[PDB]
């Protein structure tokens, strides 16, 4: 096939991107994204601040612009993200303890009701582990509400939309030897043992010199899959966009039956949150980079 999404689809997978609503008037952006991807994540518009800017007052305007663009252009949508320490609205940042717990639950219920049956995967919880050697949970208001915050978020989500695949998403969790990876593995294993609903694990895959790709990503994906979850590459970008690494990541997904697909975290390098690292598949002018060809070729076998 001649496009990433179509090539991925031949093996039953998707190839997705992050979409920014403010760029949907950019003809280069929309045409390349429309052509190349069959899955969309809202880059920012489905986060907690954007969707619930004041407590109890939902605003789906920008989120729905992304969702509607996706469906109009033949893409599925991954929902990102329901419970996260980052990009909380101020009113949520000020909450703690049981009041925060209630607000977390309320937020999940309200957002998922709006999208019930329409979103294939939700990143229910994002970025709960700390970086480094400890494997500890990240310090946040959510974590300070209790270790059970994650499980409660998942149970809430399962009740709100039984059709959605419920994903835990994180970064620095791709290298099988890292403590953070093992902390996430232990948690998912615990959840499955105890019957906490979790259907999928998302590997953000922000690869760079400090957090480099390792061939053992395949091992990580296999080992999580063996716990009885699907796996997905959710926010892929690679410092310098080397073709070799991009092919390696693609082939790791293709080698794992429960790897649903790959999303890259933007379209052109200039669209990236980390543009200075030129980490995506298209040039600033929309042309294909060497890494594009490497990914397409890998998807095509
Ligand atoms: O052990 C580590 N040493 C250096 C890199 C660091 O990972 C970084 O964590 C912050 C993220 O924003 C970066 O993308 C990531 O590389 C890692 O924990
Ligand atoms: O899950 C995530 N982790 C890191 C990238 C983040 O997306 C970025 O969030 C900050 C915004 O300023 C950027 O536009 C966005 O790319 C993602 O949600
Ligand atoms: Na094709
Ligand atoms: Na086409
Ligand atoms: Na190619
Ligand atoms: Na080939």
């Amino acid at each position: 096939e001649s496009t990433l999404g179509a090539a991925a689809a031949q093996s039953g997978r998707y190839f997705g991107t992050a979409i920014a609503s403010g760029r949907l008037s950019d003809s280069t952006y929309t045409s390349i994204a429309g052509r190349e991807f069959n899955m969309v994540t809202a880059e920012n518009e489905m986060k907690i601040d954007a969707t619930e800017p004041q407590r109890g007052q939902f605003n789906f305007s920008s989120a729905d612009r992304v969702y509607n663009w996706a469906v109009q252009n033949g893409k599925q949508v991954r929902g990102h993200t329901l419970a996260w320490h980052s990009q909380q609205p101020g009113w949520m940042q000020s909450l703690s303890g049981s009041a925060l717990r209630q607000a977390m639950i309320d937020h999940i219920n309200g957002v998922m009701a709006h999208y019930k049956g329409k979103i294939v995967q939700w990143d229910v919880v994002n970025e709960a582990f700390a970086d480094g050697s400890s494997g500890a949970r990240r310090d946040s208001n959510l974590q300070r509400s209790g270790n059970d915050w994650i499980e409660v978020a998942f149970r809430t989500a399962r009740a709100a939309d039984p059709s959605a695949k419920l994903c835990y998403n994180d970064y620095n969790v791709e290298n099988w030897t890292w403590a953070k990876t093992q902390a996430m593995y232990n948690m998912v294993r615990d959840f499955k043992q105890r019957g906490v609903p979790i259907d999928c694990v998302g590997f953000q895959s922000h690869f760079n010199s400090g957090s480099p790709y390792n061939s053992n990503f395949r091992t990580t994906l296999q080992n999580f899959a063996a716990l009885g979850v699907d796996v997905a590459i959710t926010e892929l970008d690679i410092q310098g966009a080397p073709a070799s690494t991009y092919a390696n990541v693609t082939n790791d997904c293709l080698a794992v039956s429960r790897c649903l697909g790959i999303t890259v975290w933007g379209v052109r390098d200039s669209d990236s949150w980390r543009s200075e690292q030129t980490p995506l598949l298209f040039n600033n002018d929309g042309s294909k980079k060497a890494a594009y060809t490497a990914v397409l070729d890998a998807l095509n076998g």
